[PDB]
C-alpha cells in the first residue's frame, strides 16, 4: 500500500517530503507544505498557505489551515515538529503583513475538538486538552496546560508552565506558573507539580512560592509587586520568567 | 471539474439548482432541495425533508437535517455560512414547529441547533453554541463561544451572551448576559451604534434597561412604565415586546 | 444493495456478524468485533481491540476505540447492546492488566461530540447529552443523565438515576439520585421525576427524600449520616443504592 492513499486528494501546488503518509479521503489543499515523517490520517482537510513540519500526526475530521469566519491578503499557518493534532481540531491561518501569522512550535499535544483561532501563537511542549478554544491573537508560552473546555478571550497571554482547571473562562493574562480556575478564571496557586516534573531546585520552588504571595497575597499593586520581585528575579531565572509575564501583561493579570 | 463532485452521493429525489457545488464524499439525501449559488463542502451529510436556499456555504463534517434523537422539515434561508461540524435537526410540520433558519446567519464550528429552533436574520452563533430545542433567536443576536441555551428560551433581537454563558431564562432584546447561570449586565450599545440607531433611541433604550432592572419594579410595573416610550421608539417597543412574550421569565 | 458498502474499509482481522451494516467511507479497524443488527454510519472510524455488541447504531464522524493521547500495553473497549452513539463521539480504550478496560453496557444514548475517556465504565439506560466529557476512570451507574456540556473529573463516580444540569463541572462523587448544577457542581435536590417515571413506590420516594436531608441538610458528617441511613437502607433497596454511593465515594461527595 502506497504512502499517499490513492483515495486522498493532493493538490498539484502542495509540496510534500517523500516519506509523508496521507490516509484515505483526506484533502491536502493548494499551498500546503508537509515535512518528513508526518502522518496525515484519513478524513483530514488541510488548507493553505500552511507549513507542517517533521514527525507530526494529524487525526481524522480535523480542519487545519482554514480561513477565519482585503481580497488576496497573504495569510499563513506554521506548525513545527513532533506535534499531535487529535480528531476534529480546527486551526485558522493568520495575517503575514503584520507578523501575526498562526504559529505552533514543537512537541505540542492539541486534543480532540480544540480550536486555535487566527493569529494565535503556541510555543513548545504545550497541552490543549479537549475542546479548549483560543478565540484569536492568543499567546501560549512553553509547557502551559489548558484543561478540557478552557475558553481563552482574544489577546490573552498564557504564561510558561501555567495551568487552567477544566471549564475555565480566561479573560485576562495568566502569569507564568500560575494555576487558574472557574468562569471567570481566578488565580489559585502555582504549578508546583509541573516545577517538580521539570526538575526545579528547592531554592527556585521556594523563591517562586514567595513570588506568588508578593503578587497575590500581600495586598500590593502590580507596580509595587514588580519592584519587590527585582531582587529575587536577578538571582533566579525562573522568578524572572514570572516577573516578565506580569510586566508584559496588557489586559491585566488573572486574580 | 464538475460542480457536483463524482465522489459525492446524490439521491435521485434530491433537487439541486444548476450551479450548485457539492464537494467529494458528501451525501445529499432524499427530499433535499438546494437553491442557486449554494456551495456544499466535502464530507457533508445532508438529510431531508430539507429546503436550503440560495448562496449558502456548508463546511465539512456538518450533519444538516438530522432526525431528533409524521412529516418533519428543516428550512434554511439565503446567504448563510454553516461552519465545520455543525449539527442541525429538523422540526415537526403539523404543529408548525419546523426548524427554521433565516438569512445572513453565521453558524460557527460545532454549534448545535436543536429540533424546532427558529433563527432569524444576521445572527452569529459562535463555536460550540448549543440550542437545546424549541429555541427562538431573533435578528442580530450574537451568542459567544460555548453559549448553552435551555429548551423553549427566547433570545431577543440585538442581544449578546458572553463566552460560556448558560441561559435558562429569556434574554430580552439588546440585553448583554454573562456566566453560568446567565445574569443580565447591560445593553449592547456597541451593536446599536453599528446598526445606525439614533442617539435618542439609544438614550430611550438605556432608560428602558434601568426601568426593568435597576429600579426595583416588578415585570408588570416595568411593562406599564415602558408603554409610553414604546409607542414613540419602535426599538423600545422591540425591547418591551420581548419582555411581554417571556414565558420562562427574564434573565436578571 | 450490499450491507457492507463497497467504499468502506474492513480490516481482514475484524469479526462481524453476517447482517452488520457499514456505510460508505467507514473504517472497521484491526481487532474490531461487531455483533448482529449493528449499523455503522458513513465516515466512522472504529479502532480495536474493541467489541461492539448487538443492535447498536454508530453515527458519522465518530472515532470509537482510539487510544488515549498519553500512555506494548494491551488495552480494550467493550460496548454492549442497543446503544446509540451520535455524530463526532470519541471513545478511548482502557487497559486490561489492571482490570480497567473502557466498558459501556446496554440501552445507552451517547449524544453528539460526547467524550468517553480511557478506563471509564458506563452502565445501562444512561444518557450523555451533547459534549459531555468524562476525563478518564469515570464510573457512570444506571439511568444517570448528564446534561449537555457536563465535565467530569478523572476518578469521579456518577450514581444511579443521578442528574447533572447543563454546563456542570463535576470534581467530586455524585451520589445516586442527586441533582447537581454549576461550575463547580453543587448538590441541589434529588431526581424525584426520574423515580416516578421508573415506578418507585411513594414509600421509597419518601424514604429517599428523608435520606437526602440526613446527608445534606442536618449538619452530619459522612460517618454520622451513613450510620443514620443503615436502618432505611436495610428496608428499601433504593435507599441502599443511595447509601452505597456515599460509602463508595473516594473524592468526597458533591455538596
Ligand atoms: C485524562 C486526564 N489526565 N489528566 C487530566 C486532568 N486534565 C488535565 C490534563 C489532561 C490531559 C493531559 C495529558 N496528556 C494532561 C493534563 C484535564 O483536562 C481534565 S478535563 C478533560 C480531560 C480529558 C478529556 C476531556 C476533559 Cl474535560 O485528565
Ligand atoms: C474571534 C473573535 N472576534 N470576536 C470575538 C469575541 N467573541 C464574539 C464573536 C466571535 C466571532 C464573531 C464573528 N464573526 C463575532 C463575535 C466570542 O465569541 C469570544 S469566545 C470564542 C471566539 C471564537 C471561537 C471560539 C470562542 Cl470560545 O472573538
Ligand atoms: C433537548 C432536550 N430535552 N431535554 C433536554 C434537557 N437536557 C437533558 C436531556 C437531553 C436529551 C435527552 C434525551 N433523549 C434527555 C435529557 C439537556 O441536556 C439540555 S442541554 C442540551 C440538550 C441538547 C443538546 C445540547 C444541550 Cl447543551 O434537552
Amino acid at each position: 500500500m502506497s504512502l499517499i492513499d490513492p483515495r486522498a486528494i493532493i493538490d498539484p501546488s502542495a509540496r510534500l517530503a517523500a516519506d509523508v503518509q496521507v490516509g484515505p479521503w483526506s484533502i491536502v489543499g493548494a499551498e500546503v507544505e508537509i515535512g518528513e515523517g508526518t502522518v496525515i490520517g484519513p478524513h483530514v482537510v488541510l488548507k493553505g498557505p500552511t507549513k507542517i513540519g517533521k514527525h507530526n500526526r494529524i487525526y481524522q475530521f480535523s480542519s487545519v489551515g482554514e480561513d477565519t469566519p482585503y481580497k488576496g491578503e497573504p495569510t499563513r499557518l506554521v506548525i513545527g515538529d513532533h506535534n499531535v493534532i487529535r480528531e476534529g481540531v480546527t486551526i485558522h491561518r493568520g495575517t503575514v503583513q503584520d507578523r501575526a501569522e498562526t504559529t505552533i512550535g514543537d512537541h505540542n499535544l492539541i486534543m480532540a475538538y480544540a480550536h486555535i483561532g487566527h493569529d494565535s501563537v503556541i510555543g513548545n511542549h504545550c497541552i490543549l486538552v479537549n475542546n479548549t478554544a483560543l478565540a484569536g491573537h492568543v499567546h501560549v508560552d512553553d509547557w502551559a496546560i489548558l484543561s478540557g473546555y478552557t475558553l481563552v478571550h482574544q489577546y490573552c497571554r498564557i504564561g510558561a508552565h501555567s495551568f487552567s482547571g477544566m471549564g475555565s473562562a480566561i479573560g485576562k493574562d495568566v502569569p507564568a506558573y500560575v494555576t487558574v480556575f472557574g468562569n471567570p478564571a481566578e488565580a489559585r496557586s502555582m504549578n508546583f507539580e509541573g516545577m517538580r516534573r521539570r526538575g526545579f531546585s528547592s531554592e527556585a520552588i521556594h523563591a517562586l512560592r514567595r513570588a506568588y504571595k508578593v503578587v497575590y497575597r500581600q495586598g500590593h499593586t502590580v507596580e509595587e509587586a514588580l519592584a519587590e520581585l527585582a531582587e529575587s528575579a536577578a538571582q533566579f531565572p525562573e522568578v524572572a520568567v514570572f516577573r516578565d509575564s506580569i510586566q508584559s501583561a496588557t489586559r491585566g493579570i488573572t486574580r
